[PDB]
């Protein structure tokens, strides 16, 4: 049975699964193109893409066998991978800020509320819009604390590579992550049934941008910095 | 079809299965950032998560398929993994302590199993289980443990292995207690076991990793 | 559970190329330790191209044997994932030769996406077969154009030159087998299912394995030469 | 359904399967902890544990499914691994004596007689008692050749590591290997019926001792030498 | 159930499958015991045994389910692996002569005629005996070109290791490969198909020529790499 090109959510799942699998191999193998300062970052990136891979196989499974949005798998994957992205965030902060381990506590706290509220909405354990609002709070609390709350502590200019990582991190958590709540709105906040296709299409683009492309930017910083240190 | 959310135990199983997979990969890959002094410790850590992963697939499998607590899978998994944790201490008087810790661990698990499998009433089983566990902690003080291991990095490792067997390990008897010694609560029992395996196998290996990476970086830094 | 059907010529070809991508992937990933930092990402990308092909070859061949129909979607999804990856390789190479390298990447991607879009519309019956072929060649020739004339018309290293040529050579001579196969299938005025698949499978072998091999040969030579210091 | 605890043999296969899994990973991954002097040894060590894992999977399948002692799988496994262990013995002996090549041939001949006889017994192609004796002769001919025959050549303490590995080889053939004929006696040479439970339990233990544990001995010696030689 | 010991060839398939599995692992892992000169060699060797393994798994499936000879899996396996052994030969040849590229194309052409012929026979596409003679000609032409043709161009003392690898290559294509036609002869060239002998001989041939030949190269390479460091 060839892929059904009409099942475009079907195809999206397929594409992203391959993207996850590839990225995963790429992050692990390229660990040797970066130095000890950078290796653990690549491990975590690969680990994030890796877990998404397996969860993508299951997500696609259920879509195709039932045509229902795979909410529980979706959130289980976020539950597992969001904390690790937070760990990448922490790893970056620890290079340029005194408050890195305290921030990590609050960023984690943000993310759990963000995710729990989201899930409540989609699970029908809470009305959609209220749940969206609390979720948004969670996400925004993280942004707040990172740049305006406790995070305002240090913006150490010391390393061009660390500024890049820091820049990339901001970019991902602000515009990067914005794709998910966009997804949630499209699916649940237009006119009450669920617009299941557009929900999943957007979620799928968001995991690609946020798991694969973020990983990719960090690797590029990592390789560039690694190579300049070699020259010297 | 989609994962059934109302099955909290099923979900917990899923999550730790993934945690174990992830940790196993992480320990193996990260061996390249720790000196020869630490590599084997990371191997052993990866082995523990590895075995736990396979056993989590089956434990989960049983739960979804029948609703029964996978007691034998659980205990067999501990039987394979707990010895490897004790090995990690020997890697740190040594051969004597290992043998004593092993015996403790085996008395501990044996009694636990006895109770859960119905080969002994649960309370006496709990006491002998507790005795075995308690004997392990004892041997790390007045006993053969008062051999002040020369090496700060060795000490941070040892301290953290000291702490895990005391506070980390307590989650299991807590698990047993919840399930068998309250007013069987299979659901609560499996939730605490899951959490205990998660904390103890992942975080402990994370500790060793952390010490090892720090020690190794410092030692390559003094190579100037 | 029987022996491979010998009558089924298309099956044998799928089977073979499947194996070839499998071998190739292992080859490229393993051999990374025979090339320098300057070349390693190339080999990775090379390996990911063949690895992703491998998985899709497994599905393609299963679609063929179980139904006998042509695996258009699996075939195009495969190229959608691998072609940009091949363009990334051109970018990686071109990062030496010019400072305009990031521009070319953007343009070559757009060209190739058009090339595959046209082709797909053709085989999918979303657009008539012959005009689809035309827009197909447009994207392709546009790619070839921007490399030979236009922007890619720019320049300590005797290896980046061979790899450059390798690229210019393959995107012209190598990639040609694809529209050659499309013509064979849909442009004889039914659909020539077997010829199509045989040529595509042949093109994939040549362009994914043999291209990867050329880069490997350049990287290996350069790394052992630069080692003499 | 959960593992059945009353099926002792069943549990034994499960434990040993998993041990073979872990040890395979252990011996491969740990190769970067030993010098070029020892790597191939750890490779062969992981191969033996590796091949044994796959066979343990099948052996356990058979038992769980039929209750029959999985003879052919057992001896197929031994046929693939014993020659490898004999290869490891040759490598050690290479560092000790000039007679190393003929010893290897002699030992391979011994072990094949040994395994052939044992198998004929268990598969019912020969009486269980005489097969055992020929089995034992092959085994004993190996031991003889190491201790009194062409192997009385040179103990030659070239290295403290080579000397440790040599002695490890010398012990295992005797004390470690002895578990197998003991298991075979227990299963075929003591009763009315075949004592399959004991037989499988003892073989399981013997694979564990000889593949996993003996592999760890080579690993131990090899890590110590390599770390010492580096400084 | 337990493996069926009466099925000699069943068991034969089992034994070489596992040997291919082991040998693939051996060769990839052991690359860190040889220097850059030899690493690709070991990679090709692993690739040969790796392809063989996957094919042996299908070949055994076919022998159990049907009891028939898996002729197409076998030749498909050979079609993938022989070109690779020839690539290996070219790598050996390149350190010994300057006519290596010409030799590679010659030997490959030889080997495809060799395989196409044997297959045509076994598949029933061509009478069994003329097929044998033709396939045999392809082989012999390969042996012609190495000993008396373009191969007469040069030997090499440049290294005693390259000289060993050369010698092994010359030996293998003569005594090693000879096991294959012997098997065909056994199977199709006696009375009115001796399927067991054929398959036993071919499994033996794959073992000697893929696993054992591989081991010889590996050995040359570890000696040479170990001396090089000294
Ligand atoms: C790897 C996955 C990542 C980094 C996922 C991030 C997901 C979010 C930031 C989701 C956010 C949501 C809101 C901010 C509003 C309520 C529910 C959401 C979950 C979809
Ligand atoms: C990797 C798994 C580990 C380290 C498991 C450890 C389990 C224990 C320390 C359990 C202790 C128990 C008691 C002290 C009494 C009741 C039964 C218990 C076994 C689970
Ligand atoms: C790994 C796959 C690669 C590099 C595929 C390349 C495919 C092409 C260059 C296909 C080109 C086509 C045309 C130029 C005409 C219209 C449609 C085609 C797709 C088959
Ligand atoms: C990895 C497995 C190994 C090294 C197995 C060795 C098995 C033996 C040495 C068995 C010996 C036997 C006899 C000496 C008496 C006859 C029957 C036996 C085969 C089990
Ligand atoms: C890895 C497999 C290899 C190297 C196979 C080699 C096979 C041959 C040299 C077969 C030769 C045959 C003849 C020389 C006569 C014609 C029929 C044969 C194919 C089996």
């Amino acid at each position: 049975g060839d892929l059904d090109i009409s099942d475009t959510v079907g195809v999206s799942f397929w594409l992203v699964t391959a993207g996850m699998l590839a990225a995963t191999v790429f992050f692990f193998v390229e660990r040797d193109q970066v130095s000890a300062k950078w290796k653990t970052s690549l491990t975590v990136s690969g680990l994030i893409t890796g877990i998404a891979f397996w969860h993508y196989l299951y997500m696609r499974g259920v879509w195709i066998d039932t045509g229902d949005t795979p909410t529980v798998f979706r959130y289980i994957n976020w539950l597992l991978t969001v904390p690790l992205l937070v760990v990448e965030f922490y790893l970056i902060l620890a290079a340029c800020t005194s408050v890195a381990a305290s921030l990590f506590k609050k960023l984690l706290a943000g993310s759990l509320v963000m995710l729990g509220a989201g899930f409540a909405g989609e699970a029908g354990l809470a009305p959609v819009l209220p749940a969206f609002i609390i979720g948004m709070a969670g996400w925004l609390y993280m942004i707040y604390e990172l740049y305006m709350g406790e995070g305002k502590a240090a913006v150490s200019t010391a390393s061009p590579a660390v500024n890049s990582a820091y820049n990339a991190m901001m970019m991902i958590i602000v515009v990067g992550w914005a794709i998910y709540p966009a997804g949630y709105a499209a699916g649940y906040l237009m006119g009450g049934g669920v617009y299941a296709s557009n929900l999943n299409l957007i979620y799928n683009l968001a995991d690609f941008v946020n798991k694969i492309l973020f990983g990719l930017i960090i690797w590029n910083v990592a390789v560039k910095e690694s190579s300049n240190a070699k020259l010297l």
